[PDB]
């Protein structure tokens, strides 16, 4: 266990839009600066002995053009980042409801996962169309199917069993949740998984969140734990 | 404004220790701070207040008559199934007494965990599936929501935790998806109306 004590960090990346607005730029330039901040945080986590990093691109807590814009942002990010991740020995996984993504994109997600699946460095989980409540409900559906098959008794369902059906159950528990951008809310990111996690909120905007900020959040966890 | 506030009330043990007093004394100052927080929420039009003691039937019993007079609806949330049956009966009686009240709903967590709360709703749905009254593909967020604690109340708008720790500690999980989280180093027994107003400000600012 590294000195900072963290095996699994999750990050709500917020502030890309406010960052571009401060500079008189459109939202697109915030997205580009955001991506650069993702690469820097990935490389920092990998160099600092963290087992798993899970990232959530915050957009809002709420239309056609919205989803579509977010879908395109995911498409662009996946296409652009997967080779670099593979080359940094990162194992990539996507968590979230990808069921209604079109078959071609679902294929691209699957190939990106299979490519990096034997990587031994950081495990990087990227939330895409993810919500904490959906994650719980899909695990509940898996249990309900087992009941309907006659394989599972309602009274055998306990916390440990539902734990084994939510996303990331096979990785170290989430030790620390960082939210940048100044809001003090989880916004339907991980819920079940953050029952015992340290919550660390910083006003720094995502594109500005750098290695010293990440180091500060790890050290705060080391000191508070 | 803020309709439903939940508070993790931590710092009683540490407060006692700063005072050079035994744990018991801190419990007793924490109970005075409960009374103050309940009055403040009821005087300020908050619809629901949900309190979790992070570090009982007698305390409830001696306070229920006054809560009832103040039109407070008292509910206990959590697994009371292993409390002795006399105490279970007294909890049920206090709830039934105040159940018709239309002012502040005061939810007191007792042996509560946010994971436990979700699991109890899941077990209920699992029962319905096994009886053939429910298809697994029919299970959605609104449905599970209807089987977790407090689903008849306004969504939790704000969670306050006193005592300096920055964690939810398996208090509400499902219900805090969109809540403002407000952490204060103030120890629970010291937490007063000014501290409670500062938390409501953080909500109003956002
Ligand atoms: C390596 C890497 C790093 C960061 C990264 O950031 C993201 C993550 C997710 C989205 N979009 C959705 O999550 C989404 C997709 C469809 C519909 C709704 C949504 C929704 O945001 O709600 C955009 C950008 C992606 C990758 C691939």
């Amino acid at each position: 266990l590294p000195a900072h004590g963290c095996r699994h960090v999750a990050i709500i990346m917020d502030g890309n839009g406010r960052w571009a607005k401060k500079q008189g730029k459109i939202r697109a330039f915030g997205h580009k600066a955001g991506a650069k901040s993702v690469r820097r945080a990935v490389s920092f986590a990998a160099n600092n002995g963290i087992e798993a990093l899970t990232l959530y691109a915050f957009s809002s807590e709420n239309p056609a053009q919205e989803v579509s814009a977010l879908m395109e942002l995911f498409v662009w990010a996946l296409d652009s980042e997967v080779k670099s991740l593979h080359r940094h020995n990162v194992r990539l996984r996507i968590i979230g409801d990808t069921s209604r993504f079109n078959s071609r994109l679902q294929e691209r997600i699957r190939k990106s996962e299979a490519l990096t699946a034997g990587n031994t460095g950081l495990t990087l989980n990227i939330a895409a169309n993810y919500g904490g409540r959906w994650d719980i409900v899909q695990g509940v559906r898996q249990l309900a199917e087992k009941v309907q098959q006659g394989n599972l008794q309602p009274d055998q369902i306990d916390e440990e069993m539902l734990n084994q059906h939510v996303c990331m159950h096979e990785l170290a528990p989430v030790d620390l949740v960082i939210r940048t951008g100044g809001e003090h809310r989880i916004s339907n990111f991980l819920l079940w998984q953050i029952a015992y996690a340290e919550l660390y909120f910083t006003d720094v905007l995502w594109p500005d969140f750098d290695e010293q900020d990440f180091e500060g959040a790890l050290n705060a966890f080391a000191n508070r734990e």
